[PDB]
């Protein structure tokens, strides 16, 4: 395998899908709190983004990999919409 490069920044807004596979797919609204560097068992660099989900008090931050965050524009920003509206379906 092959280093990872960092994809978000601390501070950025981030759209983060839901964790839950049994859940039809969501996109959370999320702030970066921190970006940690790490290597894994192959020495190759990947990042851990600690994350605050954005109006929910601070117990439920987590630290995820960049595959579930999607930057926040307006393309995603809609998918977010759509997908919140195909759950309540």
């Amino acid at each position: 395998l092959r280093d990872e490069t960092p994809l978000f920044h601390k501070g950025e807004i981030v759209l983060c899908y839901e964790p839950d596979k049994s859940k039809a797919r969501v996109l959370y609204t999320s702030k970066v709190l921190n970006v940690f560097e790490r290597r894994n068992e192959h020495g190759l660099r990947f990042y851990e983004y600690k994350i605050h989900f954005q109006g929910w008090r601070p117990s439920y931050d987590r630290a995820v990999r960049a595959t579930v965050l999607l930057k926040d524009t307006e393309e995603n920003r809609q998918l977010q919409r759509e997908l919140a509206e195909a759950a309540k379906l």
